[PDB]
């Protein structure tokens, strides 16, 4: 219940690493065991801005921008994980760090765990969140369920007591359902067919739900040919007594993602109070199978992430429960204003260890998971609900599996837990350091 700062009031520091300049934050005292904060994709040290001030009064905090990100230089690299390994190894040695406490997130966690496995004597504790683990099968993530889609026939807008299809299309047009101009409608015995192509997955889902939410429409036959889908939702039927908060609790496991559901159902839904029993709503998956399937290709994936900047304009806001402000979005946008600079954002999801590929990353991540499961190193695991990379059920398993591990529930959270509860994360790190022997 407190304001979250947007500013980045850290003096810039730069250091030569393998002939390139890396930017880093360096605050706090000069001489103790330092904390090394490692960010992931598509962030920078900016993601740590509201955590570090909880620790900097008593401990040195070092937060680098990965090569090719933040304010670091942008060499002509493929930006494979191994590139990041080489630069981060050289960064640590260029600063003369000996012993460290790691605080790591997302791809920063693969860097930190891989460095800790190789240098276990130099790691005094690891705080981590929304981290990389091997995913054995694609069915770890949900997929868009294929139609036909069934609706509560009598529920929705009454358009009446060839004619039916026209009233449906004009209703989509008048209510401003995006890309209604691209679809045509057929209605027969309460069954609607929606046909078209060139629609995004989001636009198609909004059209499908809007057609189903007409009084007298019992089912919608889905003939809408999309681009390659890069997100997906489930369809939820509103019950009597429902609120968006109750629906969020049921589907996401936490009530505080209510505004995500509201936003996902505009323009057809005008305010949260206006849901009605029998209404269908789209509820975006926290992480759809479609997303990394689309990203992990050299045609669709590069068009989305390089040409359209989807990791910054779409995926990043979907990784935060609260709405990011324009000031915050601009800080995240700044290193990637040129598309030619977006290579790391595409290579990173293509390095994720999913279903055996890429083999080198799968092996390396299994290796540091094996190390972590037998290591007595102090561990602090932050998790949120519903999560993205680490859902609550996985967090619970790891809290019991990992030795010497304290787990902290931060409340609602997706991928950037630092953007949803920085005060809890910073103050829990600060209290945990006193148990480390540093
Ligand atoms: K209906």
């Amino acid at each position: 219940m407190a304001e979250i700062g947007t500013g980045f009031p850290f003096d810039p520091h730069y250091v030569e690493v393998l002939g390139e300049r890396m930017h880093y934050v360096d605050v706090g005292p000069r001489d103790g065991t330092p904390l090394l904060f490692l960010h992931g994709n598509p962030t920078s040290s900016y993601v740590w801005r509201n955590i570090i001030p909880h620790v900097a009064p008593t401990h040195r905090c070092i937060a680098p921008d990965l090569i090719g990100m933040g304010k670091s230089d942008k060499p002509d690299l493929g930006y494979f994980f191994d590139d990041h390994v080489r630069f981060m190894d050289a960064f640590i040695e260029a600063l003369g760090l000996e012993e460290v406490v790691l605080v790591i997130h997302d791809w920063g966690s693969a860097l930190g765990f891989h460095w800790a496995k190789r240098n276990p004597e130099r790691v005094k504790g690891i705080a981590f969140m929304e981290f990389i683990r091997p995913i054995p099968t694609w069915d770890e993530w949900p997929e868009f369920l294929v139609g036909p889609f069934n609706f509560v026939k009598d529920a929705g807008e009454k358009l009446w007591e060839d004619d039916l299809a026209k009233k449906v299309w004009e209703h989509l047009h008048k209510t401003g359902i995006p890309d209604a101009d691209k679809v045509n409608i057929q209605v027969a015995d309460g069954k609607a067919t929606v046909a078209g192509d060139g629609l995004s997955q989001e636009a198609k889902e909004k059209i499908l739900v809007a057609v189903g939410n007409i009084s007298g429409i019992a089912s919608v036959d889905d003939q809408v040919k999309t681009a390659t889908p890069a997100t997906a939702s489930q369809f939820y039927t509103v019950k009597s007594g429902d609120t968006l908060s109750a629906i969020s609790n049921q589907v996401y496991g936490n009530a505080d993602l209510y505004n995500k559901i509201f936003e996902a159902n505009k323009p057809m839904l005008k305010s949260p109070d206006k849901i009605y029993p029998g209404q269908a709503l789209r509820i975006p998956y926290s992480l759809a199978r479609e997303t990394f399937q689309a990203f992990r290709t050299t045609d669709v994936g590069r068009k989305l992430i390089i040409d359209q900047n989807v990791f910054i304009e779409g995926t990043l806001p979907m990784g935060v429960v609260r709405p990011l402000t324009e000031v915050e979005m601009d800080h995240y946008r700044e290193p990637f204003l040129n598309p030619v600079d977006r290579e790391p954002l595409w290579r990173f999801p293509n390095e994720l260890p999913i279903a055996g590929e890429p083999a080198n990353i799968v092996a390396l991540v299994e290796e540091y998971m094996d190390w972590l499961h037998q290591s007595p190193v102090p561990k602090l695991l932050f998790w949120g609900t519903p999560g993205v990379l680490i859902p609550p059920a996985e967090a619970a398993r790891l809290a019991k599996s990992l030795p010497n591990c304290k787990a902290v529930d931060i409340g609602p959270g997706l991928n950037l837990l630092q953007e949803d509860n920085p005060d809890l994360i910073g103050s829990e790190i600060a209290r945990w350091l006193s148990t480390l022997e540093i």
